């Protein structure tokens, strides 16, 4: 029995919906819900989407609160919606699916995955959930994440972090690295062998590796001496070069990381969602050297390292394909005389 | 057990709200509250209030569809708010009271008028509704309508006229005409002795007396002498002057009425609302003649008539208050040597 | 002393903006602004223009009473602002001038026209108001109104009507046709010939000459036998042909006028603003011929004829220039055999 | 002579509404008030509120800039109302009360606090204002607050701190601790006996005691045992346990303080407003451990102390209620054995 | 060819407009620009502007990323208008300028400098573009910015930083100071000689002399000694008096820097605008001293010095005139008995 006023009344007593009987009264002005707190409104939400303001209220109430795959995860899987729950983008303060399997009355197109519209989309299947494992099996396309064994299904074991209430981290009292099994037109797929992105912040980056340790505590020249990366371009490619007028190089969240505790600079988020690969106009505040769009990647070190290493130098350019987060990324590597010139997420 | 999604089923199922038990998918945008008929989305209503949306959306479900006294009655008679209805001002598109009685948890001040904050408001009371009568009689201020007598009170024959669903009319298979009795500080007040506004258009305009219909079919000066008006200026006052650029007089309904079936003119509602005198903005089409402020009132042509005829007509200027709907309107006498010069509702 | 809740006391209690002192509580909610009667928000203003809602609410208020020259002439005469006052746009709901000269603090660009800011504007000056025709004499650029004599320029007489609070008319209680002057670059300009617009309506068409009475009264075949109109495809152009899916000519109002009388017709305005010729976007509903651009004008019929009959019959297509409302309109003279096959307002 | 131009031009010249003579161009653009600075629009005022634009712009200038009783104080005395001032609630970005008393000629019920619509509502008093305390000698409801003895009145010593311009600070250079009144119909109310909060942020918590010097800087178990608190579940109460999924304890500001500085979390203001409990969807980054609805309150560590070691620990659960900051605040006690088990601010 | 989708795609693909042909998918909500990314919509822009929500969408894309003068600067000299670039305004969210010069159909004024709109207006030039300096050669009006020489124009050395995208800093990478040249009236305008505002924030503030590291690093009385500032009142204009309940002095940015190590404050941007000189309602957060109106200035502490020390301290008050970013600023010196008082930005 679904009401705006009952979404509010379980907002403002149990923190989010949780199915409770009980109605707040409600003032809906432009975009923003608000709740009358004795006498006066008290603001609820805020809409950020393009979805009417009590719609992306009762989606954002009935958000997935366990630790779920963060957004670029299930978009690189290719998943179009949820089975009978809300994946919250917090990069985007919207919903992740544009609509609904059994939670919202205005934007779902099933009260079941079972039903022939859900047949072609790709449903996302918690395995923590009673019977989300036999839906996935029924399933034509779908994303199935499980805490462990699935008899009979081969399993990928995905990134160690998941997004908890917006906030990504490696569970300790909580798992969050789960199993990742993808069908496409009936049939099971083979996910690839994948690299994961670190999903870490610049304000809070922590190295995950003794690489990762020495290449934020050494200097630039002895990091790569220790390393044996001769060659490579890291200088250009993880350091970055602030010497001309278009910034160069500087691909790696961790090279990012290193100079924000020196200088500062300003990163545009043109395109604000979660993904890989993220671009940004960079303007470095200390120098002036600046880039309009600057892919970076939030690769351990050592994975990076992997990469360019096994790569071969012998060609002036060509398209490198990476798996990374289920997905296949293009690189741009620029080779002369033996050597790296540049290798960086290659811009479409 | 109110909501948003309850009362939309009741606009869309009982053309109003009706107390029935259901939920309808709502969606709102900006003003607007739409409902998913099919697919696709039906607009419900637009908010034209200074409420919230999903607020004045309940308030006008919520209205009271029997004949009601007309806005500015209760006005006239001081009514704050009403006992456990809405009275909806359909001249504003908005409720006629700021707060309610047992009506909307956001403008509820109480669920019953004889709780301690209504005490001091003049509650209005409809006798057509149990226990009404005796709410009114424990009130210390309200304001009463019955459909016949109360034992004890004396009553206070109303307009003919009440408002059914926006629509101003005489019920023939309804009772329009009420019993009015109003109370103040515990006090049964003597309503004054008062005439009524007809409540008219201009558009379906119709006599209700034989003054009335000789005013419409027979020519300016044939009606004057046919009912000894010479010396009391219906020539400017009623049938209105346009042969100079401030139009002059027409200030009763009917002579405007009159003029509408020869040629047309614009009437600029500049506070729309409803009031005993309305102020128009009126440019006449044919001449070009206009005014900026012309105050018309519609009173029966008699009771109009025997108001100009018991006025002193000696003074120059002098202030004439007449009791009209239970008001009293003060208008402006202007007499030259012992005849009206001009004679309407005062611009104050 | 501007302000805005000044403003709102004016259009409360003078019917528009009249230096009036005084304050009334005042309401901005988006794009309306309300203001409180007895309790109650009552809607003074609803803002269908681009500028800030407060903004469009005082040009509105200072909007020019008297009769002006309609939005199309001071267009086609090239008039960019008016000289302490607005042209209120009716047809847009809308100030007719993007910029004033001492009527508002926020869209101001001088106090007076003698400021160097207007010297390459033309500036709408009214010389109906004390010193207006002297800044007329001392200005570079400007458009003049007088309805009489100016000593040493040689007066244009204009259309007979003009605009009064958006009511097109010939006035009879006041002057309506004004004599018109232009002056560019210091020199006042010698105006073209030019015909008149009539500026009539189809729900209230009136003719204004025999030949119009006989249009609107006489048979087809036989009004063109009258008025010796054959060969000149007037059953195309002026009566319109309704026998295939594209209708076919009705390009004069008249025609249109005639047409409505026996059945209905959808205009689509998709252009609403004021011009000398009108696109519509027209659908018959007798016989369902439409029209995506069909070009009307109203011309007096007599002029219109006059028009045609005076042109060259000997070429396949021609484009004819005529000057209508001191603007150069460009029609479409198509002919066959020394015969007009159709003759319409130029869609360039 | 109120007007939003004025409050505008005080606003820009005065930093505030400070009575001022002088009008600035305004212009409203849907909730934001925008001021002409040199051709261009400066952001004045962004409306937060469920008050129209104007209305809350007029008053946010017209709040008072003194240190006053932080909101939910004002709340816990029940004030309804403040008396020729606006309260602004910086916490919600709104006016801590919907109606006020000579401010504002749209939200006022009365001008002065002495007229009868104000008799029955809390009015709020400032005895740093000339004639104030009599005010509330003659209000039948109200709270009081003064910077030192009123003849005849019994004190209550408030909090150490007040707000100013939303700061909330215990004052050096001005006196932020005054002496509280109430007066509930017409009769003096002796306030309880209670503990304040200490109104402190997690960013900069500084301890206000030794015990408070001791629980930041020693080590848990030692903590514990300096202070006698074996037993009293501190480990679970005020450490917080993030050992589960769901999140235990942390109920005491000073404890999150502590965990903050060592690893970070999410704390979701879904009631975002002043209030002497505060829930919080907590979710701990480092663990995952999480909590929907975990309440939070600011005393200081020794009055926490204080009011758990004065238990009784021989029930298995029962309701505490402890007077803090004048309300009564229920907190669940639940034992085992003689010890606590938790000690929780009660969700109702 | 300009359009929407392709200002969108742009925005994308480039991080801004870079003349590239393509078109993505764009959807227009309230304010907000949001563009198709797989299915959901991602936000590319939020309206902050009073301009229509696409048209500040392609200003904002437009916007000059190369380092360009700080709005301030701008305004200073007078500039209007910039020739055929957008100088965004990062400060206030919006264009710094109304009108653009071969930018966007929307706001243009003309498509070329040379167009006689121009002639009046200040139109800023950038000769790092081709045929810039030629362009400001020709206009009669207008602020010309180089990097290097020009023939016969006697130049004018800007300050050493400038705003790149948003950022205001001092170019390594690329050249930040500038030539500078004014012309009004045709006449080249010697620009006066001036000190520079230094640009700092709170936050991040560096010293840039001997002078200002020993200020932030000694004692208030030694650094006074040290700089022979005895009776120039820097205890109070300087460093900040917070002892009453009105904030003393506080008007060197470098003096609210010392202060916010210590203790933290807030500084209310009433005027949210870039500026010489800046008022903020200042709140002391650990005294409670406050000040409605705190002019506050970000001069060079050598610089602040020399200006402070060539006065003369005969007389008790007068209006100080410092050049200062090329505007004269008023500065108010009061003195007594041979030695300072007070010396502030003067408040008009
Ligand atoms: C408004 C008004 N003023 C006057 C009239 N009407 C008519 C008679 C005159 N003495 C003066
Ligand atoms: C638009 C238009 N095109 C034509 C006509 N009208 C009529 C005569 C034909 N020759 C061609």
């Amino acid at each position: 029995a679904m009401s705006l006023e009952n979404v509010a009344f379980n907002v403002v007593n149990k923190g989010h919906f949780d199915g409770q009987q009980g109605e707040v009264p409600v003032s809906i002005i432009n975009n923003t819900v608000y709740t009358k707190v004795d006498g006066v409104d008290v603001e609820l939400f805020e809409n950020k989407t393009t979805l009417p303001v009590n719609v992306a209220f009762e989606l954002w109430a009935k958000r997935n609160i366990k630790p779920v795959p963060e957004v670029k995860i299930l978009n690189n899987l290719g998943v179009d919606i949820a089975a009978n729950t809300v994946i919250w983008d917090y990069k985007r303060d919207a919903p992740a699916h544009i609509s609904t399997i059994g939670v919202c009355s205005m934007t779902d197109i099933a009260k079941k995955p079972t039903e022939t519209i859900c047949a072609p989309l790709t449903v996302f299947f918690d395995g923590r959930v009673d019977g989300q494992v036999d839906l996935f099996r029924n399933a034509r396309n779908g994303v199935l994440i499980t805490e462990g064994s699935v008899k009979g299904l081969q399993p990928s074991v995905g990134p160690k972090q998941a997004s908890l209430n917006g906030v990504t981290l490696i569970g300790e009292a909580v798992k969050t690295q789960f199993n990742y099994y993808k069908k496409v037109d009936g049939v099971v797929q083979q996910l690839p062998e994948t690299y994961f992105t670190q999903s870490r912040n610049l304000q809070e980056f922590k190295p995950r590796s003794q690489m990762e340790i020495d290449f934020l505590e050494l200097a630039m020249d002895e990091f790569i001496e220790r390393y044996k990366l001769e060659g490579y371009a890291f200088e250009h490619i993880v350091y970055g070069d602030f010497s001309h007028s278009q910034l160069g190089g500087l691909h790696l969240l961790i090279g990012l990381a290193k100079r924000f505790k020196e200088s500062p600079f300003e990163l545009e988020d043109f395109i604000p969602m979660d993904s890989t690969v993220k671009n940004y106009f960079i303007t470095d505040a200390q120098t002036g050297s600046s880039k309009c769009v600057c892919s970076v990647i939030d690769l351990l070190l050592d994975d990076f390292v992997e990469i360019i290493k096994s790569q071969d130098l012998s060609v002036v350019s060509k398209v490198v394909k990476v798996t990374i987060d289920y997905t296949e990324i293009s690189f741009m590597l620029w080779c002369k005389d033996g050597h790296v010139e540049t290798f960086y997420p290659k811009l479409q």
